[PDB]
């Protein structure tokens, strides 16, 4: 709002909160004006001659907690004068992040109130708290510092409070990430250069350059963060290729065959290749880390239409027009025989997989997904059907049959496309917890 | 032996002025401890004692120079061994388990940035590690060694008494704790629990872990899942915890590639997969919305003829006075989408706050503006796998949306 940010700290120690703001960047915003730290004594809001502020607990024990009555005056005497919003500091709150400081930013004057000893007597919090922060997953003697160190990350959000030495704007968690190294003078220090496109490149070199070492500097550190940040088109293919290559603790293989299915008597038949099992599939198997999509039809004419298709998003202008399908389809094979499958699988993983095949119908000693991770030292491809899904002669040959997936009632009937979302999803949250 | 901090700043009166308040003081003037400001500026040469300088590759942003920090963290190791903390966004964010592990060290540095950071350089030559105060930006580094301090500190002998014990007390026990209370017993008519006052000692530990568990299952229900719990907290918790679904696949407004405002064309596979998917897990109606007549038209017919339940219908505002019709009531709004929104939501979650009917949105196209995430009640967390792509279509993203929602009540 209109008003000039005010942050009023309720304390044993006012000075220190004083002493504090003395110092760097934040000292001279409030020398001209920009926002004001106001420490509010605690100890005022007494009427006998120690200034008790704090009692033995409730409960047993000498530990000492801080007394509702002189908090709930230093608040009503605050709440008098201006309206507040007010932050009791508290391991229970919410963890302090940079998005609970963009929040805060907005309010223009905010109490936050120190505990000390064992904490506050939790019914002039519950009376008074407009909500509880916690500066982090740990404990601190006092509250002092987590207030300082809130005020410090909001008020540097402040126009003009920062300037040329260190914008706001492009920071570590500001952006999503975590931000590239810097360098100063001189270019070399004890055989240590700079890196030499920061002081010789062009501007889109130097870009380049930090944005790569920043998203690296994430995904090694912090790759929660990943998961959280929306990252561009430009930015997810520069995780592509710090990612390409990584190898995982299971190996995970999916083959889509088009023969031998049944048809609606139970014959034998070769299915044509639907176009849109190219694109659905290969982009289920690259989220959930496949590390091959095989594409299995044996008519030559079925898998020369299916190539074009993975041709065109590969290296034709289907590869620009969108990057994240040819990233996928980077994945996808189109071969003529499960014989095919199998013996490329034997060269990638230098050892044979095991194979299990898929039916939305009952097969005795079908298997569930928690079986795969107790085998999955080994290579695993999971066959999917086409048609009206797989012949028995399959279902046999397979080393298991998974059990089908079920909702409620009888009806199951999914797409196979639906059906490979639902198992690799399925696989993937196994295999975490 | 007693330990020692060493803090490496440009503003050392700063570190000795915070150390002279509370427990903490105490602790250092009876010796458990000491802090040591290091002015950095004393290991300059010029007479400006100049500590940083503009950057390489642009603009004027100010960084601490690599080497009077080497000088003043070599001079400190040419006296005693220590261990080198370099403050900075990228470490390991600071939790208990860290005071817990440098609590170990009797001898630790601390190196204090200011502006835009610290010659990389030079944390590389020096840092034994890199350690966070936290997920958020500050303007020094003095804050978060003091913090640090403060944390380890504390955990220290003798440096507190019986006034507040470390051994027990949040993250410690992997809990939050229980809500603590002193005179008087009614404060403006709020009475301390009336066990505190009148129990024996088993009613109140019994009370105060069980508090303690509600509070971490519904602040913190992350810690939960993460603490090893024992026999008595495992039998709390499960005391403490012991629904039609809807869907419609909308195509406005949609992003297109540029991020502009669109809406989209049926794609007539949409019409047949989803129904599938949503008929197997006992979705109570698929709704098709469109705001155009012509493709409202075209999907009509190619439901007519796909089958030799699904309501195709103009607009969001129409599939909820339609549920609000058959169920008597309004559903919660839940949209989904590949993009992390900041309070985004479990299955599990979502199962836990259900007490209404459910209508899960889906969108086509480059997926929901923002103006529609902002507007539900709730947006789903994002499908995600490996980590590092997670483009599904609508399709495959309502089947495993489908699915969770059912694995979670069996
Ligand atoms: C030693 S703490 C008491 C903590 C309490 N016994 C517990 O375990 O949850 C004393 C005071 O320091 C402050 N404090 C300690 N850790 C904090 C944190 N992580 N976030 C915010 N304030 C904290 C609080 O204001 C608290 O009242
Ligand atoms: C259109 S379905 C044919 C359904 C056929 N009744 C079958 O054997 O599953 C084509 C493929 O999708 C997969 N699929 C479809 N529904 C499934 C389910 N409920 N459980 C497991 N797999 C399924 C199977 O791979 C099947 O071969
Ligand atoms: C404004 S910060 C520079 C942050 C850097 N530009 C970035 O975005 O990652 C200046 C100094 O404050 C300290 N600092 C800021 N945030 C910190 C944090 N979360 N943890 C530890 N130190 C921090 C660091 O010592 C840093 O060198
Ligand atoms: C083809 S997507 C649109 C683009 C999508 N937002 C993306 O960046 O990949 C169409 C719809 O499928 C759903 N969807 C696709 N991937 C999803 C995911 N990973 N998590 C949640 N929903 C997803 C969303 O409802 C989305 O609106
Ligand atoms: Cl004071
Ligand atoms: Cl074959
Ligand atoms: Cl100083
Ligand atoms: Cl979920
Ligand atoms: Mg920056
Ligand atoms: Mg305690």
């Amino acid at each position: 709002g209109p008003h000039m940010k005010r942050y009023n700290v309720i304390t044993i120690f006012p000075e220190m909160i004083n002493e504090i703001f003395k110092y760097g960047v934040l000292s001279k915003g409030i020398d001209i004006g920009l926002f004001r730290v106001n420490p509010i004594n605690l100890r005022d809001y007494t009427e006998d001659k120690h200034k008790t502020v704090d009692d033995y607990q409730y409960g047993g024990g000498h530990g000492l907690v801080m007394k509702p009555e002189p908090i709930y005056k230093a608040i009503a005497d605050l709440k008098s004068k201006k309206d507040t919003h007010v932050v009791f500091l508290d391991p229970r709150g919410e963890q302090f992040t940079q998005k609970t400081a963009e929040r805060l930013y907005n309010y223009d004057d905010i109490t936050f109130v120190c505990g000390r000893y064992e904490g506050i007597d939790d019914r002039v919090r519950e009376l008074m708290a407009d909500e509880m922060i916690s500066i982090g997953d740990f404990v601190i003697t006092g509250g002092e510092l987590a207030a300082v160190t809130i005020i410090d990350a909001v008020a540097r959000l402040i126009p003009g409070v920062l300037g040329d030495e260190n914008s706001p704007n492009e920071e570590s968690f500001t952006t999503g990430l975590l931000e590239y190294p810097h360098f100063t003078r001189p270019a070399e220090f004890m055989g240590k250069k700079v890196p030499e496109v920061l002081i010789s490149g062009n501007h889109e070199e130097i870009r380049r350059w930090r944005l790569t070492e920043s998203i690296k500097t994430t995904l090694q550190n912090r790759p929660d963060m990943i998961l959280r940040k929306s990252l561009s088109r430009e930015e997810e293919q520069i995780l592509w290729s710090l990612t390409r290559g990584v190898q995982r603790k299971y190996n995970i293989y999916v083959a889509l065959m088009h023969y031998p299915m049944r048809d609606k008597e139970g014959k034998v038949v070769t299915t044509s290749i639907t176009n849109m099992d190219l694109h659905d599939i290969s982009r289920s198997c690259r989220t959930f880390g496949v590390k091959n999509y095989f594409v299995v039809n044996p008519m030559p004419a079925q898998r020369e239409i299916a190539s074009r298709v993975v041709r065109h998003w590969i290296k034709g202008y289907g590869a620009t027009y969108n990057e994240n399908r040819k990233e996928a389809f980077e994945y996808t094979i189109i071969t003529d025989s499960l014989a095919s499958v199998i013996k490329s699988i034997e060269e990638k993983e230098s050892g044979s997989p095991i194979i299990i095949a898929t039916t939305a119908r009952y097969q005795q000693k079908a298997i569930s997904i928690e079986k795969l991770k107790e085998i999955a030292d080994r290579p695993i491809l999971l066959l999917f059907g086409t048609g009206w899904g797989f012949v028995d002669d399959i279902l046999e040959f397979a080393d298991y049959v998974l059990k089908p997936i079920h909702g409620v009632g009888d009806f199951n009937h999914l797409s196979v496309r639906s059906a490979v979302a639902i198992y690799l999803d399925r696989i993937n949250r196994s295999f975490q917890e």
